[PDB]
């Protein structure tokens, strides 16, 4: 028996009329290409650019009746990746590519095998930098949905149809972890059939649900913003004689809170709307600033201190600074309920 | 009937005299190439570099009378993208490229189809990083106009003319959003015919109007600069005895305002002119600095306090600090009218 | 005798039936490819991306019985790297590539030599940017294990098996040093045989143990955080009359400690868990903040100063500020034992 | 008549002895190649790297007597850019390339036309990142001269000579603007003939004079450094009783001036010499620091206050603080004359 | 006479038995390739990556007796760079490449000429990004030695030997300057012959001595750290009554010194050892911190002030603050001698 590389030159040579520019079942039913991916690496999910980098094995399966053999004994024949220019292949591309490349280290990372009835398996390795728009309205508590979609470029719907296979259309590697996110296991699979003025082109897509890890933002930003509000509360047990101190405590804390609020969006997209980390920093900016205006209502209410009213204005100040030892640690805890319950129902 | 790949080798082979180096209608009327684009992705509009990255489908249509057939039955014939070196194609380029590339993932993302009368549709996928000069004179309220222009490189006006088609010359995708901008729907289309010393070359261009989203800059910079001015106003209800406090309030606020003014242009081009965020920060730098010079006109006007004039200088200070409890919250509101009305009329 | 380049065209030409698409020992036992690497450069170990860049010489050895000669006199024959498309080579790739390239400066950096019995040595130069997940739970005291794994792509286990050679399977260069890490000499070598739905593919891997250098983090972060805690201890020898000073010392130190705690993770991945530099900064944030609440328990306990109890409240404050001259330099040293012993046992 | 692509295969085919490896006028006078450029884009002038990115049309004109025809009727013949490997072209390169590339979007952006007497026009599009050393001794007021030089690589002076054409050797586009610089219209053109140990090679160069825009640095750095000096002058009208204030004004301003001086070189090369922004920041650092030492000469000269000398030391302090209300706003204005006149004469 | 391009096809064609895969003097003495470089550009010496970018002309000279001619009249023959695939060339590479590329703008920047006796000159243009480990123990005063080494890849020592030529083996361009360094003129040239398990391979290297420019670090870091120590010395002439001031001067200066010490290594590798800028910042951190503990030994030594000992404790404080007006400006000047003499002897 002749070896398979001299046998595939009989199937696909100038004899037997095989032509790699012509799809299987020409002037007939469309080619049913069935696809599944295997994610090796995932991550570097940037939000200034609103993209993410994935590293997949793209497997494609179709049927080519011109490649059906009956004389060679074994059930499968592998091509050299040097000879991939000699079969028909689907012109799959990604509708949100934003740059991608193959991998060509020590050999083209391409796989091709042909069964007896003409089933062709074609597996390649691609690195993609896919685009996904980020919905950052509830920013440390959001569930991002970033997609990837696989279209035909030249063949319309009456010539080539993509499908996901029903035997696990998206596999993920064994210990694939993410530093900021967790990848939920349920991955939605649906159609995205495009209509241009050239024609209608097939499309299938896969949704990936990315839920954040709140444990980072809870340490860097939610706790040090909770402490500086408590620095405003220690201004109330100091008497109304250390006016360089309680104003110096009402200023050094209200201006380091502006640093926390400006530093809370140092590596984010410049979005128009207000997000959930913003209505935490701006409300904690209000408590650190209303404790300064509390002292201006103490230093002025005792400045106006004819023998009873000048004693009445000393004890009026000693009552307005005993409500703020309760009202500010009780309004701030009502906000701690109406914030975390609000961003746990959604 | 022979298949179309063996039929296009009869139209474009060494027989029938077709030559891909010679334009249609040679030594005759010029080739009328009609163009339209389809924007898949838009954005990453940087202003240090003054560029933006677009991802388009570039469709070109012309007429090639040497490709008119009459024997094959179907109305259109697709080329393999492997055989694109064998037709004539227009040498379109972008006059403000600044780097660009094709997309070659799983197949060259190129489309080509030939009708019966010789109409050729040619659609490719390009990622561009186009250059546009930014007019940042009114910076959070500006309407940027960034263009893209499509020229011929080798053929002059008497050989090749570009046109926009009248059936929607610029299509935009379904949910194409931008993080900082909104893309207005009216897109201007006009001619940009170039004259060099080599000849005159055809050119068509498309204007994209990009209006910003003020909602980001309104949160990070316009509101925290509005608060620090109000920190200067709480210095007036404190009596003229806490001189370490009111000077400490006239210094910690006037030096965190320099941080806000220096941090207002941290990721901008170093433009010569003064912009609208600069005449907000510099005027709010004046109110936070004139409240310090108000106190120097209080601490010195009471320092000069022979029994009536030493009582006259105590109540003169208690009058200059009661005008500044009104005049500074009234001059700052006249500026709030003369700023936002000024940048809403233009 | 004819020269070896005209002798290798007799071994691998169209005569003698050699075919570079067919592995040695076809329809027989699998090819035993034995591998070893030589690390030229190592480092740029980033942790935002969780990757590292290595620069290796990849040596592969197998046996090809079709390349066994007996007539040429010398024992080895070198190929030109121009003629590397004419032998069989294993399709080795790296399962955590994340981008890689060859080196082609003045010549393809490729080596190939063929012995008399058919032993083929094949050595190439590769730059890899390999992926490794970082376990940063004990961050300046961790031992990172970053791997590299060498798989087949097209040939399954019944056709091609990778092995490490027993004569030093990983060599490292002479003076290969790292700025942040030390590379331990014991390098683990084990199998990583993959199972896909395509088949089972061979895999071998090498573990590199990277232990950090604590001497950098001990200078920038552990010592300046140890000083600011001692700034809180100098607040206790100042009497309870400099209330703008001891509050100004209880605020300027507790807000520069927030800068140290926010600046301790300026170039790190946003990990969910709490790490060993975080429970040093957050506990030293507690000592610099509990020295402020100590003074509020002094300024209020003397504010309540009918002739004995108003003398009893002056000396009660002079006792609570003599326990904090001992208890705070003794609780902080118990934490210095329970921190460094905790991160030296593991 | 045969078409020009079948006519240029008669001029440059295997017949008629044309050889693209042999220059025109071989073993004769040297080839006179005349050059001019057209700048499309200019800018991104970095100074850490000391480079700038230009985007040019490089036009070259020479005479090739082997390409002179007399039978074809028209006066010019265009080549396909596919056929540019078949003529002789000069091996022009840039002696300060630092990386460059062509542009190959929808067609090689190359132009070639041949007149009847053999005049060959050759125009290509190049993006360059050219190197220029920056003379930053007077940094916001400098006139940078950045060059570009065009050499031969293989042909010496007795075989190939470059010239600039006299009809406008450097054209600039219509609205080519720069964010930081202005490009002066007079562009110097001179020879730069190189002598190596291989031979002497031709070279022509073009100087571009880049004058900065002082209006950016005048807003971010020269005005906020002028204000903090005036903050030191408001310390003099405050009496010598607010010692926490005037020292707090002599410290918060002298340490925010160190931030201005360290932040004045945040994105600059680390040059050895002292530049004009440095002797503004260091002298304004002296005025903000000598107003602190003025107060130490007041707080100590009144501390020494036997009945006349203890009254003589109260009014001696009230005289040293009335010279500094004049001498510091008069020495600082003499420096404002001796700085701007010094950097306007040069 | 036939032209040289038709004469080099007689020397190197299929006739006369020339084969570009076989080195000169085969089965004889080794090929003596002699090398020299010409540095066009140098710099961008990063230390986070510990690399530097050079731009060289690499000249190689060897003898090929198969290229000796005697019939053509002229003494040298130039090859087209299109025909460089047809001679033998040495497989030189750089053992610390870390990425490199050729230059291919308007022509391959390659030069080749063949003399009558067979001497071959081969000059190419390479951009390298070479690796050098940085010894930063004395950081602003160090002399860095960064190397480049030129090895053979496929040919061992018994087939190919590299040498430096004795006529100026490293030339540097005319005005090649560096922003941070100066390149010393004496360049060491020595052998670096490698031994692998494949064989022994030739290697030559060139050392470049890079001495820094201290004038940058003397302005940004050594002088502003010298001023803040002098801010601690102005705390001593202020009396022991401005306790919010002298503590406010002992805190605002000791916490801006932590900013100077943390900002002194903002763009450096994270090295384990302590460097010369670190033992300047940490010792100046000690003087700014020991002036705070001096005041705690004044405010407590006067707090203990039965009629003589309560007068003895007032004048004891007025003596401990008169030693620190001398001892701190004398210990700091002994350190100024023992630092600069220590880093000038080495
Ligand atoms: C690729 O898959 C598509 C399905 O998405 C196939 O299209 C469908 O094929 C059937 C034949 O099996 C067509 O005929 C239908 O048959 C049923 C009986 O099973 C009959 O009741 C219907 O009235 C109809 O005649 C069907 O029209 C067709 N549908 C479409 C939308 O094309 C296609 O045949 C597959 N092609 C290959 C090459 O496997
Ligand atoms: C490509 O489109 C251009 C239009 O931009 C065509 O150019 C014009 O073609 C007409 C023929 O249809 C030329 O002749 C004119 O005809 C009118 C009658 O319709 C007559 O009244 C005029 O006096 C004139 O003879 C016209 O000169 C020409 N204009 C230009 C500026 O070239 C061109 O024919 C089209 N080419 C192809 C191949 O479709
Ligand atoms: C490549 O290496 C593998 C080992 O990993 C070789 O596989 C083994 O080869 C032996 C023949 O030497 C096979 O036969 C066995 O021989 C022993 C006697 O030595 C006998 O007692 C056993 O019952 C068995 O018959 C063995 O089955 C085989 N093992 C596997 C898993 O394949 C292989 O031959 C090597 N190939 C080449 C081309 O060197
Ligand atoms: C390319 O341009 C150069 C000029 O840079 C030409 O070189 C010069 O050519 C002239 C001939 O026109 C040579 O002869 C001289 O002629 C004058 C009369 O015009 C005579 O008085 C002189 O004594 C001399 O014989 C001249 O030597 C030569 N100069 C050099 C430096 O080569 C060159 O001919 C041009 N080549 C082509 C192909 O156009
Ligand atoms: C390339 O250069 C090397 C030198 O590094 C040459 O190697 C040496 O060549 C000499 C012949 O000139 C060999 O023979 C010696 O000759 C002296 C007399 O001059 C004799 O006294 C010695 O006993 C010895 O026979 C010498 O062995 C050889 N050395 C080595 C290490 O190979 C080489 O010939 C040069 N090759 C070419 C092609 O130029």
């Amino acid at each position: 028996p002749m070896p398979p590389s001299e046998f595939l030159d009989k199937l696909m040579g100038k004899v037997s009329g095989y032509d790699a520019r012509i799809r299987p079942n020409f002037k007939g039913p469309p080619v049913n290409v069935t696809c599944n991916i295997f994610i090796n690496s995932f991550g570097s999910i940037a939000e200034t650019t609103m993209d993410y980098r994935v590293n997949i094995f793209l497997r494609q399966q179709w049927n080519d009746p011109r490649l059906a053999y009956s004389e060679y004994p074994d059930d499968s024949l592998d091509l050299d990746p040097s000879m991939l220019d000699s079969i028909w292949k689907p012109d799959l591309f990604f509708a949100n590519e934003k740059g991608a490349n193959f991998h060509e280290v020590t050999t083209d990372n391409k796989l091709l095998r042909i069964s007896k009835n003409g089933n062709v398996l074609y597996s390649i390795r691609i690195t993609l930098v896919l685009a996904c728009p980020m919905d950052l309205k509830n920013f440390p508590m959001d569930v991002q949905t970033c997609i990837m979609q696989l279209e035909s470029f030249g063949y319309t719907m009456n010539d080539l149809i993509f499908e996901w296979d029903e035997k696990g259309a998206v596999q993920v590697a064994d210990g694939l972890t993410l530093p900021q996110f967790i990848l939920k296991e349920e991955k939605d699979l649906r159609y995205c059939t495009k209509h241009y003025n050239t024609g209608k082109f097939t499309c299938i897509e896969a949704r990936f649900h990315l839920e954040r890890q709140m444990g980072y933002y809870l340490i860097q930003m939610y706790i040090p913003s909770l402490l500086i509000v408590i620095l405003s509360w220690v201004s109330f047990w100091i008497n109304m004689d250390a006016a360089p101190a309680r104003v110096g405590l009402g200023i050094t804390t209200v201006l380091t809170m502006t640093t926390q609020s400006s530093g809370s969006r140092a590596s984010l997209p410049k979005v128009s709307y207000v997000k959930a980390i913003d209505i935490w920093m701006a409300v904690c900016l209000l408590f650190v600033f209303s404790a300064l205006l509390e002292y201006a209502a103490v230093n002025f209410i005792a400045r106006q201190h004819v023998e009873e009213m000048r004693k009445l204005f000393i004890s009026r100040a000693k009552r307005i600074d005993t409500v703020s030892r309760v009202a500010f640690p009780l309004v701030f805890l009502i906000f701690n309920i109406f914030y975390w319950i609000t961003y746990k129902i959604i």
